[PDB]
């Protein structure tokens, strides 16, 4: 990964933005080779470097940074995004001063930009393994990309054994549209996180929302069938988005 590594003197740490993990995340100022500053963030590998889709967040590199005893502290260098995660925005939306009232079709485009940054990465057998609306963020054109790679996310086959592919990519791409469709719910209301096993073992799925479209529930159902092999790839679920989009 000797490509990937930036030189430390050219990052400058600022604010702590938000915590993840096993460490905080902070603002910063990366000097570009055409002699500019950009604004980015700061996780306190080189496979993602090659990752390149407009929905997907890109790498810009990552530091080593020595502390006075010597001790090796490494840092991941991501784009800032001024307008958060979509969680995040979804219930931003539902208050004044805050964003619109977003229309159904700007949700729908929310979903296709995940599903689209998805079918990039389940091409080239990567796995997310925590896909939801609060891992996915908002750049300053408001598309979508997926980053950040939770009982409610999983799948029902990731819960019993410690099988993941692809298909559970699926299910928890499910729960987020069910997310941006709810404009932020927490999923499965009036259920608790140790019952979920039972409950979804039981047959039981998320609910349909209120004012969301016959077609559209049939879509993130479709992410919840309790075989995996049953369940649509990312490629057919962008296209049945894509469609449904057009047809309003
Ligand atoms: C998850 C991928 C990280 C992307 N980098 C990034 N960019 C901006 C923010 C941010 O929080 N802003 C601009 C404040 C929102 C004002 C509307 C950001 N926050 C992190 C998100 C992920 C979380 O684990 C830590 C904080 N991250
Ligand atoms: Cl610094
Ligand atoms: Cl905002
Ligand atoms: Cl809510
Ligand atoms: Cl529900
Ligand atoms: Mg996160």
């Amino acid at each position: 990964l000797e490509d990937v590594v930036i030189d430390r003197n050219l990052l400058i740490l600022g604010k702590i933005l938000g915590e993840g993990e096993f460490g905080s995340v902070m603002e910063g100022n990366l000097k570009q080779e055409d002699g500019t500053s950009l604004k980015v963030a700061v996780k306190t590998a080189a496979c993602m470097k090659d990752f390149s889709h407009p929905n997907v967040i890109r790498l810009l590199g990552v530091c080593i940074e020595m502390s006075s005893q010597g001790i090796p502290k490494p840092m991941v260098i991501l784009p800032f995004m001024k307008y958060g995660d979509l969680h995040t925005y979804l219930l931003y939306s539902r208050l004044e001063t805050g964003p619109k009232h977003i229309p159904l079709q700007t949700l729908l485009k929310f979903m296709v930009d995940i599903a689209l940054g998805m079918e990039y990465l389940s091409n080239r057998n990567f796995l997310h393994r925590d896909l939801a609306a609060r891992n996915c963020m908002l750049r300053d054109d408001m598309t979508v990309c997926v980053a950040d790679f939770p009982v409610k996310w999983i799948a029902i086959e990731s819960l019993a054994d410690r099988v993941y592919t692809s298909k559970s990519d699926v299910w928890a791409f499910g729960v987020t549209m069910w997310e941006i469709a709810t404009r932020g719910m927490t999923p499965y209301p009036g259920v608790q996180n140790h019952e979920m096993y039972d409950y979804l073992l039981h047959g039981h799925r998320l609910k349909q929302p209120e004012d969301c479209l016959d077609e559209l529930y049939e879509i993130m159902y479709s992410c919840w069938r309790t075989d995996p092999l049953d369940r649509p790839t990312f490629s057919v679920l962008r296209l049945q988005l894509e469609k449904l989009l057009e047809s309003l």
